[PDB]
RNA sequence: UAAU
RNA sequence: UAAU
């Protein structure tokens, strides 16, 4: 009974209610402890603020990515993590970025957030926490100007 | 944060202009406004102490009466004290099976019911670390390696 | 093996 | 410096 009401609203809501539509679709689409013997891969995620407020003119994203992205790819490979630069100011063109933000797609919803690096690890527990610790130490050398 | 600068006003403007016959969308917009108006992001310039906790299952079902709790603690609890000190964690044995006497162990999360609902969950070890971020993850990984030696 |  |  409840999902058919949600779908009627999805279909009848005016497009300009981008946030309501997102919350409705999200609600529609909705239709543990670590066991150390079998030691299965677990997901760890951690967001790290880029200190833009305190360094408003430093080019953190450009330093993080490098030419053609190669600096961030090499840092990903040598830390065995995935790193995503997300949040306000994470794109090159701020006017383009703002239009994507306004589109309401979940793919661009992170643009409402503060500029951060999302570090994600998938590994057995002891190794996942170790990897994340090493990634945090290396990522400092990029986020703190010198 | 950029949420309080543009997301929240936007939510607010939608809630004010939504036709209230959309009772689900209006409900969900209102709940989302509520969620935002009431921990996750590392500030790596300040690098302040951060909390990390991880619960580690004691594998009672595969090993139904190997005495894990006894091996973890040792005499007067010294072996668990060693392990916390060497890893720089706090470690708490919790779940069902945690207390020495099974009889009362049932009654304590009947009635009273303030601090003891960890006795509705499986038996497990809670590992807690408090340290700057890179060190805190490093410490948890080390405590996870060290503690395997007690769960096999 | 019974700790905080 | 613009990756995913």
């Amino acid at each position: 009974k409840y999902l058919p009401e949600l779908m009627a609203e999805k279909d009848s809501l005016d497009p300009s209610f981008t946030h309501a539509l997102r919350l409705v679709n999200q609600e529609i689409e909705k239709f543990k402890y670590i066991d150390v013997v079998i030691n299965k891969n677990m997901k760890l995620g951690q967001k790290v603020l880029i200190p833009v407020k305190q360094f408003p003119k430093f080019n953190f994203v450009g330093k993080l990515l490098g030419p053609r992205g190669n600096s961030l790819k090499r840092l990903q490979e040598e830390t065995l993590t995935k790193m995503s630069i997300l949040g306000k100011g994470s794109m090159r063109d701020k006017a383009k970025e703002e239009e994507l933000r306004k589109s309401g797609e979940a793919k661009y919803f992170h643009l409402n957030d503060d500029l951060h690096v999302l570090i994600e690890v998938f590994a057995p527990p002891a190794e996942a926490y170790a990897r994340m610790g090493h990634a945090l130490e290396e990522i400092k050398k990029f986020l703190i100007p010198d």
